[PDB]
């Protein structure tokens, strides 16, 4: 099953979509500069693109640290981004009350991985009717995603993206099971599956991210989810050139 | 470090405290009957006892399974339990706004494992000044508990309990690392450590509980249904008490 | 199922047996000294005792690592241990041809964790007729132990001990699943189950008593451990053995005094 | 570092080599029949191929499963395979004493995962001077492989292949860490790394394909892969050409691009 996001077709047998932005929003001008960079590179390589950012840093280093511009001033910035660049955007929500006002502005709303079993937040996200990205818990088996999908469906929303972010592997480590992509497709009605390479991790780091991105996208996925300021930006170009080459080849092979 | 909960002393070198009850408050009369049975058995054996229930169960099996009686009626039921039996009670909170009204009624307030790194909720819990039970997420290592305790300390509350509930082990399975208890004791200032055997998992329950309490713990945390069958409570606790009394009666032995 | 080893009754509802000793045989005189300590401490505490050591470390990280005194020498040392103290002994075997020679002397022969799938080794062990200690591989689940037991049974030897030594947990770490003990009891005909606390601690050392108590709380035939007066650093300081075992016996006596079910 | 195996160049920047065949040798007739299938499919696509079988398998699933025809007849069968098809072969050895006579015939000798730390076998294998395939145990981290490599180097042999077969993930299940390939390359001197997709899985065909493609996307010297019409199930043969067409497409694309810039 494909999902239309404005002008974009997102699906497991479409050209891959890049989801990319920043960690948490800070300022209007800083958010435009970075989005401008993603847009320039993606445009000239011919890759569809959705801008990602959080208005809130829910888990903070200190009880005293910067948190982000918050919801009220977060949304303002998203509205600009969309006006200036005419692309879709994606952000995470944590409280049920937040869900409808955020869906007003943000094309895709994201269910955080820690919160995926919180039935309140599931129902409230569903009721927006917006496109939803479900982050797979690092503790959850791929064949259990069907149970989250069922809850969304019972609540009346079928516009769901499943998002891989790694599985717990001993203490303080993650491994990505490349077999899980297929299990989610097979058990969840071939909804779009995307791969969050950035959170699945943690010059090698740069190199490591490329290997892992290529491996995931070899399994035939709707999109790649990532971040940068942790990946540089002349590298962004070099990285995507290689991802698009592989994606194009894979998607040209009959299933 | 010990913590006083009314007339109970909770600590890793004290007689174990049972945190026992049911999953979610659904009723008044049945809650009281179940609590009455815990009270009778624990009084008979001289085991300190705290009644547990949730008033608001997130993470239910279906979107319309009953979430429980909710905040206002839940606190009223907790008040009746406290008035009838004279025991402390424990419940969980899910939002900052719930922290004040729950803490006014409940002797212990619990940070759900899935929310354990949510700073706003940690700060709001800390600021109640209440005793807090921190549930260890299955995906979190035992040496990372100190980061949660530091956040509470920064916000001015040191009356903290650490609660083991198992660790993710491959897909859809849990293992309890018995070495984790000591790591928590040693890195977190010897705060009280308790063991949630119910959520870690029924001869199995008994083996797992005995194994845990053998490592010298402040408390044991479990749920029954009228979850261990309620009528087998006395037999279960007699065996746990036997082991706890033995272990606690010997001075700690240090290995290099 | 109980197993008689000379005068010792080994079983999951009998008083725990200590399988105790050292990483590797280094000489006769060091061996005799350490064994003497084990024997005098266990005798006074009333704990049945089997002496343990390897004659070869067959899988160290250098081809010039120290490997111990080797087979022919090692068996001579086991011979003297048995004559002097009158106790049973246990050692591991790494190659099929070793089995019958080693079994003529060593009462219990041990299948190494890495080698459990080695069919020729299983068969050669089984044929000796000796009591066998099966190390549960770090990569094998407790409900598949039955598969190794089935092979020994098909090869005609039913005197088998199941030895827990930890489970792989991510990279380079182990965890001990306290529920595995009961799984092994239920699926392998209540054969004696024992706990190797030393190797379970590999990656801790300060935590050996807590881990050993936790395992014995589940009601076990035996405890398996190494001391030092060869390693990942988890051996018990030898002088601490008496105080260590006082605690283990206290718990075992309690658990074993409670009816089961 | 590349390894020359007769006419074949094996290395992580070279076209991928297929390793595959049968579980155990039974007879010359049976072996030639199976080998011919692989040879014909790989010749049709221009993929270098190395035939695998055991002459005496020590880790089968029951104690009376057939272990193979044995050393003496096994080596005669390997000799004929080599003569008939002009390809290299590979076999596992589990006894030190068997290393020398096997190495007279078999181009690659394979160290079983369960014996990967056994010093006496490692030394006896090294001293043959043959190319060696080191099977990585499911309990070993990728950064431990260096230790095995060092033991071979100490004993005089650096013609080593590292073979990934998955890692223990909770109970029973194996997972393949796609980051492990890079860790082995970086720590072990860019020795050839190959991927045993079949074991890694302890229908089954669609799975095998995704996992194989993901591994080869990381830039690898070869693929280890069982096919025909035990402990680990093989890919059905009518699928072999179509499977290999897809692996070769990805491999050619990847190998044709330079490793990233500084
Ligand atoms: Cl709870
Ligand atoms: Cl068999
Ligand atoms: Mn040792
Ligand atoms: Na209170």
């Amino acid at each position: 099953m494909d999902i239309k996001i404005n002008d974009i077709t997102l699906g497991n047998n479409s050209p891959f979509v890049l989801f990319g932005g920043i960690c948490v929003l800070e300022s209007l001008d800083s958010t435009l500069q970075t989005c401008a960079h993603y847009v320039e590179v993606t445009r000239k390589l011919g890759i569809p693109y959705i801008f990602k950012a959080s208005f809130d840093k829910a888990n903070r280093s200190s009880i005293h640290s910067y948190r982000g511009v918050g919801l009220e001033e977060g949304l303002k910035i998203f509205e600009k981004v969309k006006a200036e660049f005419g692309i879709p955007v994606i952000t995470d929500v944590h409280e049920p009350h937040q869900c409808q006002p955020v869906a007003e502005v943000c094309d895709v709303i994201q269910l955080p991985a820690f919160l995926a079993r919180q039935t309140d937040l599931v129902v409230a996200m569903a009721k927006t009717g917006n496109v939803v990205n479900i982050k797979k818990p690092q503790f959850l088996s791929p064949s259990q995603m069907k149970n989250i999908v069922e809850k969304f469906h019972e609540a009346g929303n079928g516009k769901l993206i499943l998002c891989e972010r790694g599985s717990s592997f001993g203490y303080d480590n993650l491994v990505v099971d490349m077999l899980g992509f297929g299990v989610m497709k097979q058990t969840c009605g071939n909804l779009p599956v995307i791969f969050d390479v950035t959170h699945s991790l943690q010059g090698g780091r740069r190199a490591q991210a490329l290997d892992l991105a290529l491996a995931g996208m070899a399994t035939r996925l709707a999109g790649l989810f990532l971040e940068s300021h942790a990946l540089p930006l002349h590298l962004l170009e070099d990285f995507l050139i290689r991802i698009k080459a592989l994606d194009d080849l894979i998607k040209s092979q009959p299933i």
